[PDB]
């Protein structure tokens, strides 16, 4: 049992895009754009569907660049994160009730302020690397467990 959500990086070659959750899951902390995927949309339909949402930005593509099992226990419903990556936007990010967006040089991504995750993954993301990865979470703040590896199709 999986329940499907996406999560949207801007990546460019000097900045990433990344938005301060102001309310809700994951709240007080920056991430990539995202969310549930719902009833009748496909994965990257909900994933422009959050950018837009959380940020007023839509894209032309949206690559494939990973994805995330996560399981947080006694949680009986695993997280099964599709990861996409793109470069080029279209429009100027906009902060939304849920997000507070910014551009991060990519020698300063506030790892310490982000999923604890994000420390493990996002370098294969800055190297343009396809990956799988698997986190046990107790809480929010610690991982039990976790692989990681480069694969080939996302
Ligand atoms: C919670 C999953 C999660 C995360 N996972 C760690 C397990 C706690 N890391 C990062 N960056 N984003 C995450 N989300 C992006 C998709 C919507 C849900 C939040």
């Amino acid at each position: 049992a999986s329940r499907l959500y996406t999560l949207v990086l801007v990546l460019q070659p000097q900045r990433v895009l990344l938005g301060m959750k102001k309310r809700g899951f994951g709240a007080g902390r920056w991430n990539g754009f995202g969310g549930k995927v719902q009833e009748g949309e496909t994965i990257e339909d909900g994933a422009r569907r959050e950018l837009q949402e959380e940020s007023g930005l839509t894209v032309d593509a949206l690559h494939k660049v990973g994805q995330i099992v996560f399981e947080f226990v006694g949680e009986p419903e695993l997280m099964d994160v599709h990861v996409f990556c793109t470069d080029s936007i279209q429009g100027t990010p906009v902060e939304s009730d849920e997000m507070r967006p910014c551009w991060f040089q990519l020698d300063q991504i506030p790892f310490k302020d982000m999923w604890p995750d994000d420390s493990y993954w996002f370098p294969l993301l800055l190297q343009k690397k396809k990956f799988h990865g698997y986190f046990k979470f107790q809480g929010q703040d610690t991982i039990l467990d976790y692989t990681l590896r480069e694969v080939d199709t996302v």
